[PDB]
C-alpha cells in the first residue's frame, strides 16, 4: 500500500513523536539598519537557522520555487 | 509498497523521534548595518546556521530554486 | 518496495532518533556593519556552520539552485 | 527494491542516531566590518564551520549550485 504502517512505540520524554518544539527563544531578535537591502533569506532553505527536520519513508519529486527578487532601489531619500 | 514500514522503537529521553527542537536561543541575534546589502543568505540550504537534518530511505529529485536577487543600489541619500 | 523497510530500536538517551537538536545558542551571533555587501552566504550549501547531517539509504538526484545576487552599489550616500 | 532495509539497533547514548545535534555555541560569533564585501562564504559546500556529515547506502547525481555573486562596489560614501 502507499503511506506508513511502522508505528511509534511508548516513550516517557517531554516533546516525543515527530516535528515538536519546546521552549525557543529569539533573543536579541532580528534587527536591519535604515536603507539596508536583503532579499531571499532563506528562500527554500530546509532546516535552517537554528531548525530540525526529520524523515523515515520515502521522498519523492520536491521543488519549492521563490522567483526574482533583485532590483531595488532607494535614491536621494533625506533623513 | 510506497513510503515506510519501520516502526520506532520505545524510548526514555526528552524530545527523541523525528525533527524535535529543544531549548533554542538566538543570543544577541542577527543585526544588519544601515546601507549594508546581503541578498541569497542560505537560499536553497540543507542543514545551515546550528541545524539537523537526519533520513532513513528513499530522497529521489529535490530541486528547490531561489530565483535572481542581485542588482540592488542605495544612490545619494543623506542621513 | 520504495521506501523504509528500517526500524529504529529502543534507546534510553534525550534526543535521539533522526535530525534532532537541543541546547543551540548563536552567542553574540550576526554583525554586518554599514556598507558591508555579502551575497550568497550559505547558498545552497549542505550542513554548515555548526550543523548535523545524516542519511542511511539512497539519494537520487538533488540540484539545490540559488540564482545571481552579485552587482549592489553604494553611491555617494552620507552618514 | 529501492531506499532502506538496515536498521538502527538498541542504544543507551544521548542523541544518538542520524543528524542529531546537542549544545552547539556560536562564541563571539561572526562580525563583519564597515566596507568590508565578502561574497560565497561556504557556497555550495558540504560540511564546512564545525559540522557532521555521514552517509550509508547511494548518492547519485548531486550538483548543487550558487551563481554569481561578484562585482559590488562602495564609491564616494561619507561616515
Amino acid at each position: 500500500g502507499f503511506g506508513n504502517q511502522g508505528g511509534f512505540g511508548n516513550s516517557r520524554g517531554g516533546g516525543a513523536g515527530l516535528g515538536n518544539n519546546q521552549g525557543s527563544n529569539m533573543g536579541g531578535g532580528m534587527n536591519f539598519g535604515a536603507f539596508s537591502i536583503n532579499p531571499a533569506m532563506m528562500a527554500a532553505a530546509q532546516a535552517a537557522l537554528q531548525s530540525s527536520w526529520g524523515m523515515m519513508g520515502m521522498l519523492a519529486s520536491q521543488q519549492n520555487q521563490s522567483g526574482p527578487s533583485g532590483n531595488n532601489q532607494n535614491q536621494g531619500n533625506m533623513q
